[PDB]
């Protein structure tokens, strides 16, 4: 694994990704300041330096963070194979579900004795994201199960935390998931439970 | 570039991820048979070998594909930092939207002259996934824009391809997105437009 001078790397004009969410890029950059770039970018020799195969976000985020080098693997590949590698890198991934994410933050706090502030800084996420994820874990087992398997979104879950009675919360959760009610619909029903 | 014997690596029992979707794992394995493991797994020295920091799916999928070794980067880190790295690796990523994915497949076919079969094999995706993604691109610009920004899911879009009249298709797409109609609701609506 090389450390390539950041100035020697330029973008792939044939890149599959067009839009770069600004906030997500900033979060990536914060994680880089905390941990460095964990996974080397893939590049190929091109012109006066290297062109990205896979790693445009790591590259841009490293630039924003003011790094002088980025870890890199130099691949000797054709143009068609470079494009296949870019797609494979992006598409062959499975995200943690919201409960797995929440439990991750909880382990850093409970087992490793980090504050929520430190979690936020060390992983590169907003304080609200960390706080909200942690509040999900107060929900009953069946409801967390619905958040985990994606039958309830994070939005749905945030609303349901306002139901005072645990029996009633669980019944409402089932209804929202079963009828596939929108997040706004769910908010209204919680206020009635009061 | 370090290649560790696959049997010398064992799982972190404090890993943040418990459940592995079987089909996603098979897809990962097929991509590995086609391209190898592109991003080295992160490990630390542990007992008589190495424990995964990040890369349990790559490891399992490499096993399933019958590889004898996996590329790895050996980190000397604390247990708390290892756990932070695992979360960062998983959480600090942005997926291609369904249109970007579809356009990727289309470039391999149109520019690089692969068949759909070869795309499927070389990227590790099911034939149905590739075929369905490609069919999305026949939709009008405004509707693709809604699939790209997530106002319409892939399911919604698949239904809308059956609308014969282009004016009617576009109006219906806007209505589905605006009223946040379910996929089943949308199917019914398409049938009486024939
Ligand atoms: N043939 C392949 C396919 C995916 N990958 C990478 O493997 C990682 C998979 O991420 P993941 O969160 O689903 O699974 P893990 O292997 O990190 O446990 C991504 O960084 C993909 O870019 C690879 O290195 N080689
Ligand atoms: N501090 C960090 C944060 C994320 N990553 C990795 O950077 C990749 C981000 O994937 P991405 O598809 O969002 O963007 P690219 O950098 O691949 O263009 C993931 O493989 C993350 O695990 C890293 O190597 N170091
Ligand atoms: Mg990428
Ligand atoms: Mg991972």
């Amino acid at each position: 694994v090389l450390k390539l001078p950041i100035e020697s790397i330029h973008r792939d004009k044939d890149q599959p990704r067009t839009y770069f969410d600004e906030e997500k890029l900033k979060e990536l950059s914060e994680s880089i300041k905390a941990q460095g770039v964990l996974q080397p970018i893939l590049v190929r020799k091109d012109g006066d330096g290297y062109r990205i195969i896979a790693g445009a976000r790591r590259w841009r985020a490293s630039q924003a963070a003011g790094l002088k080098e980025v870890p890199a693997i130099v691949r000797d590949v054709t143009e068609v194979q470079a494009f296949e590698l870019a797609l494979v890198e992006n598409l062959q991934r499975a995200d943690l579900n919201p409960i797995e994410e929440a439990e991750g933050y909880k382990r850093l706090v409970d087992e490793f004795k980090l504050t929520q502030e430190q979690v936020s800084v060390r992983v590169g996420k907003e304080r609200s994201t960390v706080a909200n994820a942690l509040r999900l874990l107060a929900l009953p087992t069946d409801v967390k199960g619905m958040v985990a398997d994606g039958s309830l979104s994070m939005g749905h879950a945030r609303a349901l935390l306002g139901v005072p009675r645990l029996p009633e919360l669980q019944n409402l959760a089932k209804q929202v998931a079963d009828k596939k009610l929108s997040v706004r619909d769910t908010e209204r029903l919680v206020q009635q439970s009061r």
